[PDB]
Parts: structure tokens; C-alpha cells; sequence
């Protein structure tokens, strides 16, 4: 394939990494950014230092998501190159240590919701942590976190079982389909490691979200659900849908395959003579990447998850060149990241092997 | 009017027809998107004691209680306009009551050294708005989530009125404002409507009392404030004081507002630009518009809406909205140059307001 | 008939005629609007311990007590000018006493390590003004709201005077200033008017003491300060010190001030601009105006009003007001470029000031 | 005598102040700066308020020296104009009060050396405090600090007696001849007031500093001595030498008279056709006023103490004009003070009657 | 030898310092920077004052390395000039005192790792402290810290003896060869002072670091080791290698002699017609001095250690001129330091007599 202007590698080369059992030079240079420099690299230390996040101005509320998306990408690195599996394991150990620091979960207390980030609700945080415990153990074969993983999985299963709707809230009375999708995927990973059947609750969840929470004609989820009133916020969200369909594809591929083409019709604008694409965050607008500004970046991951090389290429042509990447001393930096979680999501999308393939990761 | 004036988002006829068509205009929907859409920073994201939405628009602490109350009054009319938005409006009103109880909102009462309990006595500015929000939440949703608190706060207000030698309650100790009383008395009308009680009976003594030292009947205007310890009435008339008070009273005694409304307009409203616009003088003996707190024009927009005055509504919105430079980006409404405090709140409320009488008569869910 | 000078809001004739016409000038009414109008940020919005008005004008913490006191002194004269405004003056004065008692105002006493109680001993800068304000509040309102505190503070002041070997009371330990004493003594005259006591009897000994080493009688000017531990008098004369002291002493011993006033003018006052303007040197051996704290001209405006010197009042107001760029926006007064601390306070007080003697003799209020 | 460009008064006028029993108008304007304006003048209040030093941006560690040097100048004012002796005594009472505030000595604790600044060592602080006690009592005849003075003098005498080298350190293991010189002068002032013989220890100290601590060829002291190691830092210091010789001239005039010509030869650069002088801080350089930047200012004091009118004029012609003095409302300010302790040291040099003449101050 | 452009002294003059028994005038001006100015010179006081490091903006985490590098230089100054041996001893006393201030070690606690910086792990701090204890005693012959030295050496020996890998970690689970190299050298110094055999553990360490931790053909260490996972971060580090080979050369000169020419092949770029050289920090890049930016500075020290005058000259021609050195008042300053630890590492490189020579230092 031709290398498009301002791109670091072809779409062909990203998709061929697993078959070639090697990451591209630019993915290796991202792993150098993540690992190389003393003190300021994100995976320097298991300690509760956040220098790397302070230098890139990560908002405190988003650090949990930065760590989790790096972790999901490290899981795929483990599957692509057996020679990097040991380093991916070490990084996932650090990702879990950091994820447990109060800098990361502390907004739960500061917002007045409680002192224990695990106890009830707060699925945004404990969903990602529970999936990271699982991915760490698939990659390493280590039981370092097994006691905590066993405990968190049961709290999540108990909370689902107790609730009259299918799933768990974040803040009291804030239900989001995307944070539930991570928690359910965390049960599939636990079942793969332990031979359990926590994943059985998934069928009732996929029935529930296909009623009030989706517009099936547009293949788009509504912004949020609030059980106390039963209110559904009447705006569809592209970044919400992209994330949800990506994770659900690892659990019920038919569900995400049913809605993906309607999702693209609803939100994806192809432009620049077919070379590029950008994603509208909601209906009734021409504007790309409104709201949190992550529709195009989450759609890049969804395109990778669904095997859509054409939309992957169009989106990366939109996202990467204006961010002006360069490799200095074999380490990747972007001069003009276009969004929150920018290096994280471009990393994850370049390497992502599929949530199903991570579930079925062979032992070391 | 049916032509779209320059810089306007929708016609005056469109705002006034929302209830008949059982749909909000797209710009009102885009305001509801501003209020509800973006994680953490939207004002109605969470019931938590987070105020990011207010930090980002530099709302002064002492005004946050007013921002929340005005959003709440707007959301009660949205519930009446479009039955499909009623559950969302109930949700937002639940968040508005929760936030209203955060110490960031009422904390000025302690920090000014007046006490540690914002409802115990006085402080009618804060607890009048809270008590009206308890009522409007329960009319919109039929939920009794707040009934215990509502039953308590209504009785504290009724007891304080009954105990005072003057009709009503003070804010700070010894500071009486007619506009903050007007909200407290409306809260008793809403409680009575829900419970079949007669707390609203004290209204007649109040309406009799404010028509004495506190109003200029000829100019149809209220003086700034009353100070019972000294007997002092501050000797300046206030448009924003008058506009807000006439709007709320029109819900309880429409004849009272109808008598003073035309004289209020003569006293304060400047029509300009060949009849296309209007701006409101805050006090007498000046040519300057929107002096003082800067809210005379905005509160007159609400009054015009309440009184069914489409011409003045159009004129005021032509003055207020275009220079604020509205735009809709990703189906969400933003103003580049808000002209005043409480700007999106008061323009939202005025665009949807069904009338305080219609909110009192709101059918069940 | 009188001509409105360039940049002025009203003639000197109009300010001096307010009491006779029983009405403040529109610009004085617009100052009372500034003080009373806007929720939260107007200085007399609430009796609470909020200082938003003083934050907005960058008033240094140490000067807030003076700002409140000078507002109070003006409001007392407003009560005298226009009976219809007397209730409003009374309400503002109630607020001024409440704010005066907030620790934001008196707190410097603790912060500098002098003690936790601002009225116990010394600190005459604070409790002189507070004692005078207790008095004027009661003269204006006829209210006994603060009578208990006033009786206490008056007796603490009299006791401390009686117990010192010099005539009067210090501010900081070992810092004696005639200007802060003049306020304390005037507070005893006001208590005496209200209660038919004779605390004012100590005034004679004070007027004899301040005319030994504390004055240059030939130049009609007080020295900066006295320090009883050493017996040192700082050897510089001060115009703002003298202007303030003579204005207050004129309400107690008019002959004392009538004696020194012409020498004070020759020493300090520079008439300029073909006789239209005047500015005041702060000390001797300089051509420079308004040095030091920078209040010589503004305190001399008050003195000119107190002495009935319309010519010097006009000249000083022609120097002070036009460069401050006054404007009335929505019937409320603002200065773009205040020339000094306490600027709107001291111009308000000078425009309305009925004389400290007239304040002493204020008739009681009309019944409810 | 001709007034040089940018000068306020002639060298002749400064040196004739005591004979005329009057300070120059410019020294009077400095006393106005020190005393005039409420709260911000350095001598407003005996309280622990340091507004004046905050506005000049005095470093915390330097406030103790600024107070001492004002005090040394106020002692000479007392001798020059009897009419100003009560003012100088008042100012000296404030100087001593302020000297005892934690803002002034608190570096001793912050640096972890102790919570009591007079207990042991710390001679920089307590040598200046002890001299100030004595000068306050010579000027005023007041016994207000006599108890403290009697205690501090004995603590200093005890520490000298207990040390195997002649003198006392500042920080532990840091010996400086210039901070010792102040401590020894304080013993001469206590002896003048009480008839004691604490000054007897001075001959041993002068014998000592003339061994390892001085360079006899250059008439210059080395920067410092370090007892634990025996190290003498191998650089000569002009500001060290000027201050030390100025103070020693009050105790042993022949000593300062012996080194003074060599000191000038070594450090003093005459320039501008004989009109100006500037002082090198160390050997092996052409640069003036390196190090702490006080060589020229302390040499102005030394020239005054030694009666050297020519070098006094040359140094003040270098120091004062560029600092752009002005007298506004009979008060002195410099727009461009060229060093730390600038107004303090120019005040002191202008008034200084000699440490010997301060020793012999007749009573009030 | 010709003085190259922008240089203060020839390479010939640096290397001949020991033979001439004198430091160059620029090395003496660096010692004047380190010692001269009251309060702000780094070696002014033994107390917990860090103004010198505040003024150059040293990151908190780098201060320990700044003190140790100065210490390593001062030890060679002792050997070069007997007349400066006492001043060097005094400075090393201060270096050890400052090293024990919580400003220096406090990050151990701040990062959640413990309240005691020497109890376990944290080899980066206690390796340097232990080397400094030993170098202080070699230069001075003082037993002032012998109790602490005997304690710390034993803690280091016990922790080596307890680990299944050869050596000790920094943070938990962070193993760096360069930080170990300092710890082992500290044992050689202890053994030199006491006749003990703690250095016997070195052979197992040198065997361990030549397995997965080195690319023997490129003469380069990988960035780090992480025993819990067994991961080696898969990037070679020039700065890691230059520091490690320098310290090892004093313990096993054959080890460093074998790798040095392969190291230079791998990382060193000679440019400007053979006159200059700059060092690449990792493989697969043309960029010089990436990462922590110290590759060139550490290679300067290694060239000095290996007696490679040609590469020393080339590196100093790259590092020193762009930094615009000047001598003002006989004190050295750099207008544009090119890196962290700049004046520290150029001082050490200029004086370094070799770690082997410091081991063999004869008594005072």
C-alpha cells in the first residue's frame, strides 16, 4: 500500500503486525515514550507519581481512562510479539499499581460519594480496574492480584444481581452503557481465567440496552439512563456508541455487526475525495467531534475492532497528520494532540487485536 | 411576530407557540443540550456537589443559588410544553434540588457570620427559592423524594411570617426585599396545590403591605429595599426588583400585576431602533440602561413573557440576544458575549415560561 | 448665579447651601446610591462581615476602619441636611458599627502581636473611631441598640486617659498621634451630649499637653508623633496630621483651631492656576504636594469645610475632583482615577460636613 | 569644596557634620525615609512588622544586617546632633525590638541548627544584637535591655573562653573574622558601660587572625576558617577585610593602620581620572564588587572610619550617582540601589563618627 | 597544545593537573563558585539550605546526584593539590551533611515507598551516600561518619546476599546497573579503609550484568531490569553504559576495556572534521543526547576514566563552547548549561583521577 501524507505507517502494516509477530517502528517508538525516560515516562515506576500525566495536562478525572487504554493496548502488544510479552506484563503490573493510587480514584471522595471507590456504584472506575486485573493475569500468568480480582468480580456480579435494571451506575443515578460494557467484558475475562459463569448476566444486559437505551434505526445509543426517574437523555452519542459496540463485539459480535453500518450512516462524514473521515458526536449537526471530542478516536478503535481497514485509514488520515507526530531519539511525540487521551487511543487502535482475541490469549 | 429579526434564533411567535405545538424550539433544545450533554462540565451532569459548569462561566458564589433556581423554573415550563421531555425535566429538577443543598450554594450565610443553618431563620433569598424548587420538582415528577423536607421548610416559612410585625421575612437580618418575599409566597401556593393546605392565606396581608411604603403606585415601581429595625425604605426605585416581583405576583394576584405593569413600562422601558428594540433603565433620574446588578432588561423579558406582551418580548430579545452572539455547535447552544450575570438562565426561562399560574395548574404525570 | 468650575459636579455655593435648602446635591445623592444600591458589592449592603466593596476598590486592610468611620461622619451630616434621608443615614450607621466590629477591620491588632482584644488598652486608632461612631449612631437614630457597649468603651477610654502620665492614649504601644487622640476626645463630647456626663472635662489638659513639644505654634503645625518611653517627638511637621486634628478640635475648642488655621495655610497650602486651585504640602522644606500618606489635600478640604473657608474649599476641590474623572452612571457616582486612599470617603464627608459642633448639637429624631 | 556630578552633598559637609552639630539635609531626608510614613517606614513600630523590608525586597537572611547597620548609623546621629539624640534612641529601641523577632533570626531554626538563636554559635546574629544592646544604652542611658545585655555578654565571653581557637563560629564549623569583630566590639561597649574587663580577650583574637587568616603581603583576610577540618578557604575577600578593619580600628587602631595601605593597593581601583574608585572583591580579577557585591560599600565605611576623605569621595562618586537619588517631600529614595543594604550602608558611611568615638559617647 | 575555540584550558592541561600538583585556573574558579558567596554557594554551610540548587533550577530528584558528583570531583582535587586537600575535606563534610537532609531523600516517602530512605531498596540514594562516606574518610582520615558507614555498608552487603539476582533495586522492582555500580564501588572503598572483603560480591554482579543486561557486541547495557516480571526494557542506553563502564573500570578494568571501543562504535558521533563528538542515547536514531540528555556528559567522564584524551577533547569541544563559560570575579559560570548536572559533570570530568586512583588515595 501507499503511505498517505503525514502518516508514520500504512494501514496494511498496522493490520499485518500480528501475522508478522512484530509491532511497527512507530508503535515501538510509542512503547519507548511510555517506558524510556527516568521519572517522567508513564510506566517508569509502580509508585504513586503522575509526572507523565501532569506534563500532558491530563485532567484528574481522565487519568483512570488513560491508564486503562494504555493497558488494553499493552494486552495486544503481548499477543503481537512474544519478545515484548515480558515488558507488556511489567507495564500492566505498573498500570494496576497506579490505577489503585488515590490521585486516580480520589474524585469519588471529593464529589462526596464515599471513601471506598470499590464498595458500590462507581462502575467507571471499578469496571476498568476489574478488566485490567484480568488482562494482567492473561498476559503474565501471575496471581499477584488474584485475591483482589476474585473480590472485585463478586462485588460487580452482586451489584448487577441486586439492581432492577441490567447493570451498574457510576455516580448515584447516572447509568452509561459504555462503562457497563467494560464491567461485563471484565466478567468474560474472569470466566476465561477461572472457568466460572459470571458472563451469564450479559444476555439480560444486551436485551435491556436494545430497548430504551438504543435508537436501532440509527445504530446509536442515547447519552445516559437515570433509573430513579427512568429518564433517558434524548440525544444520541457517537463516542458512546463507538466504545460500547467495540467492547460488545468481544462478547456478542452479532450485536455490534447488526448496528455498525447504521452507526457509520448516522455519524461518519467521508471527505477529501474518500481519503479521510471525521465523526459527528450527535444528530442534527454538521460539526465533527463535539461534546467530549472523542467520536473520531473511539471510531478508529471501533473500525480496528470490526476489521474495517478503509474507515481505519480514513480516520487515521484525519487524526494523525495535523497532530504532527515525530520520532526523536527513537521515541514518539505529537506536537498538536487533537483531543484528550490522544496518544493512548492512537496507540490502542494501531495495535488492537480484538477483545475476542484478548479473551482467547494463549498462556506464556 | 413572524419575520426572524437579525441575529435571532427563532421568532417571538415560535416561542409563544411552543406549548400549543407541544414542542420546544430547536434553540431551546440546544440550551437543554448545553445544560445536559458534556460529561462533568454540563450543569446537570450529576447530583454531586461539583460546580464545574459554574466555575467555567465565572458565576459569582452568591449568584449560584439564583442560577440553579432560574434553570429549575425553566425546566418546570419545559415539562408542560413537551410531555416527551417531562422525565428529563424531572431528572434535571432532582439534580437542581440536590445541588441547591450543597454548602458551595448556601455557604455565604455562614461565611458572612449569620449562622451555620441556612434555613433556621431569615435567609429568605435562599430558602424561598429552595421551597419553590421542592414544590415544582413534585408537580413535574409526582415523586415524594423531598416531601419530608418540603413539609418542614414550608412550616418554618409560615411560622416566621406569622411571628413578624411586618408581612413577610428578611434576607440578611434587617434586610427586607419584596422580590425574595414574592418567591417565598409563591412556594406556599405550590405547597397548597400539592397538599390541599391554606399556607397561601397570608398572601393578602403581604400584597396589602407592599402597596404601602414599598411601592410608588403612580410609577408602578418598588423601592430597592425596606429595613424594619430603622423603618428605612431605600429612596430609589428598581426596575429589576419590580419586574421579578410583578412576574411572580401575577401568578398569585393577576389584577395586582395588571394594574402596575403599564406604569412600570412608562417609568423604565426605553423603546429604540424605530420600535424594533427596547432596553430597561434600572432606576429613576437616569438615561442609562441596565445599571445596578444589570438585570433590568433580562427580568423585564421574563415579565413580558408572563404578561403575554409579545411586542415588548420581541423588542427586549432583539436588544439582548444578537450582541451576545449565540451559536449552536454540535446541537448545543453557546453565547460568545453574555451581556450580564445569569444570562443563559434568564434567556432560557423567558423563552419557555408558561406563566406561574400555569405551573400552579400543571396536570399530573 | 455661581459659575460651575471645569470638571466639577456642583458649585461650592451648592455644597454650603445643602443644610439651608434641606437637600443634598444630586452628586451627593449619587454617592449615597454608590454606598447603598447594588446587591452584595455596595459598602452598606449588609451588616454582615462581607468586605466586597473594599476588595473592589483595593482598600488596604489597615485603612478599612478609617473608610467606615469617614462614611459614618458624612452620614451623620446627611441626617442633619435632609430629614427625609435621616432614617437611611441611621440604617447605614447601624451597618457601619456592625462592620467596624468585624475582625477583618480590627484584626491587624492581633496580627502585629499587640493582643487578642482590640479595645482592652491602647489601639486608640480603632476604639476612638468606634466610640465616636457609637455616639453619632445614637444621635442620629435615638436608638440605645449599642448603649451598653458605648458606656463600656467610653469608661475604658476615660480610665486609660486618667491612668497615663501624658494627656491621652497611644495606638501601637509607645506610638502617640494627636489626630487619633482628637477622635477619642470628640467621642467623650458626644457621650456627654447623650448622657449629661462630664467625661469631656479631660479635654482642657489634652489641649495644653499637645501645645508643648507636639506643635510648632509659629507654623500652626503638629509634629508627626510622640513616643512616651523615650520622650522623643519625631521632628517633622505633618499637614494631614494637623488638618484632621484642627477640624475635630474645632468642634470642642473653636478658638484653638481659629488660632492656628491661618498659620497652617501659610505653612502648607500652595494656591496655583491664577487662584483657581490649591494643593497641600505634607511637610516643611519641600515644594512637593501630598507626600507621605498622600492625604494632606483631602484632609485640608475637610478642614476648609469645618472652618467655613469657601475659597480654600473651592480651590482644593478644583485640584482633587476633575483629575479623578467623576461620572454619574445610572444615578450612581464613580471616580475613574481616585488620587489617594479614602478618596470617595473624604470627598463625600467634605461635601456634606455640617461641622463637628453642629453634629454635637444634632436635634433628636422625629418619632415613628 | 565642589559638589561632584550627581552627589547630594560634598565630602567636606559629611566630615564637618559633628563639628557643625547638624546632619546634612540629605542625611535628614534618610532619617525621614526611616521614620515618616505610617506602617511602611522601617521604624514605624516596635512590633514584628517588616513592611519596609518587604517593599525593598530584602532577603530574610540579610534583615538582621539591615537593622544592625541602621542602628550603627543612628548611634552616630546621636553624637552629631544632640537635638536628634531622643529620636535616635527611639529608633534604636525599635531596632533592638525588631532584631528579636523570629522573621529576623528564624533562619537558624529553618537550617536545622537550633530553636534558640543565642544558645551557642550563631555569632552573626547575636554579635550584632549584643552590640545593639550596648549602643542603645550609650545613646539613651536606659537600662531597659540591661538584663538581656548582661546575659548575652556572658554567653559570648563563655563561648570564647571554651574554644581552642580565639573567637566564635556562626553556623557550626564556619568561622568568619568580620562577625567575630562585631562580637569583640560588643565586649568593649559592655565594659565601657559596666567597668568590666570582657574586652581582655581581644589581644588573643588579634594575634590569632594575623596567623592563618590574613595575607600580610596583601593586607587581606581569607574568606573563612573551619575548625573541625583546619581549612582556610584560599581566597582573600575585600568586603570581609573592609568591615573587619573598620571595627578593629575602634579596638586597636594600630592594627587597622598597619594593613590599610596594603588593603587599598590590593583591592581599590581608582578610575575616571582620579574622580572615582571601585573595589575588587578578590585577587586574580579586574571585576569590581563580585561575590556578595558589598566591597565598595564596606570600603566607603572603612574610608570614613580611617578619615580617608579622598577615597570616601571617589567611592561615593561611584556608588551614589548611578543609584539616582531624589528627595521627594523631604524624604530620600534611590531609583537604582546598586547592592543589598544600599541605603543602610550609604547612611552609615555618611554619618559614621568612628567606633572609638561611639565607645566614648558622653552620657545624655 | 593549541587552545580550541571557546575552551578555558587544553585537554593536555586537564590531564597534567595531577603531575603538576595544581588544578587549572578554570577548575579553581569552579571551586570558587562552589565555596565563595555567603548563603547561595552550594558548599556554604553544613545545614539543610538548598539556595544554590534553587538558583540553577535543579529538580528535587536530581539533587542527590548533584551532591555526589561534586563529592567525586572534590576527592580528585584532594589527590591533585595537597594544598587544597583540607578545603576538599571540608566540602565533602558538607556534601555528606546535606545528603542526609530530607530535601535530598524525601522523594522516597513522597512516592509511598517508606519513611526510612536506607532500610531497604532505594540503592540510588544509599549507594551514593555510602560511596561519599568512604571518599570523605579517604580524603580527611576523619572517623566522624565511621559508625554510619559501617552500618550502611552492612545493610548493602545483607541486601545483596538476600537477593536471587546480583545487586539491589531503586524503587521496588526497578533494577538499574548504573546505580548498583555505585553501591559495589562503595564496598571497594569500605574494604580499602577497613581490610574487610565486602568487595567479594563484585564477581557475581559482573557475571550477572553480562547475561541479558548487556548487548556484548554493541558494548551497551539495556535501560533496566524488573525482577518480579524478569523483563529487560529492550532499548540500550548510552548514558547508562558510560556511567556503569566508568565505575566498573575502577573494580574490573578488563571489563570496561573490552566494552569501551564497542560502546564508542555504537553511540559516539565524531563531527566537525574530527574536532567534536556527541553521543546518541539509544540505537535506531541519529539524534544526540535524547532521553535524560546526559549521554555526552557521562561519555566525557568515561573518556577521562579510560585515558582517551582524543574523545575527551572532542566531547568538551561539543559541550563547553555553546554553554558560554565566563570567569567573573575569579568564579566560573555558564550562561547556557546544555543539560541537568552540567557544571557538576564538567567539573568531575576535568579533575577525575580515575576511581582506581581514588581507591588507592594515600593518607593525609
Amino acid at each position: 500500500a501507499e503511505l498517505p501524507p503525514g502518516r508514520l505507517a500504512t494501514t496494511e502494516d498496522y493490520f499485518a503486525q500480528q501475522a508478522k509477530q512484530a509491532v511497527t517502528p512507530d508503535v515501538m517508538a510509542q512503547l519507548a515514550y511510555m517506558n524510556y525516560i527516568d521519572f517522567i515516562s508513564p510506566f517508569y515506576s509502580r509508585g504513586c507519581s503522575f509526572e507523565a500525566w501532569e506534563l500532558k495536562h491530563t485532567p484528574q478525572r481522565v487519568i483512570k481512562y488513560s491508564i486503562a487504554f494504555y493497558a488494553y493496548g499493552l494486552a495486544s502488544v503481548a499477543l503481537i510479539d512474544p519478545k515484548l510479552r515480558a515488558l507488556a506484563g511489567h507495564d500492566l503490573d505498573i498500570a494496576v499499581s497506579k490505577m489503585k493510587c488515590k490521585r486516580v480514584w480520589g474524585d469519588w471522595e471529593e464529589d462526596g460519594f464515599g471513601t471506598d471507590p470499590i464498595e458500590k456504584e462507581n462502575i467507571a472506575y471499578k469496571g476498568h480496574l476489574n478488566l485490567m486485573y484480568g488482562l494482567y493475569q492473561l498476559v503474565t500468568g501471575s496471581r499477584r492480584y488474584e485475591a483482589e480480582h476474585a473480590h472485585l468480580t463478586r462485588i460487580i456480579h452482586d451489584e448487577i444481581a441486586a439492581n432492577p435494571f441490567a447493570g451498574i451506575v457510576c455516580e448515584p443515578d447516572n447509568y452509561f452503557v459504555q462503562c457497563n460494557s467494560v464491567a461485563y467484558l471484565s466478567l468474560w475475562v474472569y470466566d476465561r481465567l477461572h472457568g466460572t459463569d459470571y458472563r451469564a448476566a450479559t444476555r439480560a444486559w444486551l436485551d435491556f440496552i436494545q430497548k430504551d437505551l438504543i435508537d436501532p434505526e440509527r445504530g446509536a445509543f442515547y447519552l445516559s439512563y437515570h433509573p430513579e426517574s427512568g429518564a433517558v437523555k434524548p440525544w444520541i452519542s457517537a463516542y458512546t456508541t463507538a466504545w460500547t459496540l467495540a467492547m460488545v463485539h468481544g462478547m456478542d459480535p452479532a450485536f455490534s455487526e447488526r448496528y455498525y453500518p447504521r452507526f457509520k450512516q448516522t455519524f461518519v462524514e467521508v471527505y477529501d475525495e474518500g481519503r479521510k473521515a471525521r465523526v459527528r458526536e450527535t444528530a442534527g449537526t454538521d460539526d465533527a467531534d463535539g461534546g467530549v471530542g472523542l467520536a473520531s478516536a473511539f471510531t478508529l478503535l471501533l473500525a480496528r475492532e470490526m476489521g474495517d481497514q478503509q474507515l481505519f485509514d480514513q480516520l487515521l488520515n484525519h487524526l494523525e497528520p495535523p497532530a504532527k507526530p515525530s520520532i526523536v531519539s527513537a521515541s514518539l511525540r505529537y506536537e498538536h494532540p487533537g483531543s484528550l487521551l490522544f496518544d493512548e487511543l492512537l496507540f490502542l487502535a494501531k495495535v488492537h487485536a480484538g477483545f475476542g482475541a484478548l479473551l482467547r490469549m494463549p498462556p506464556p
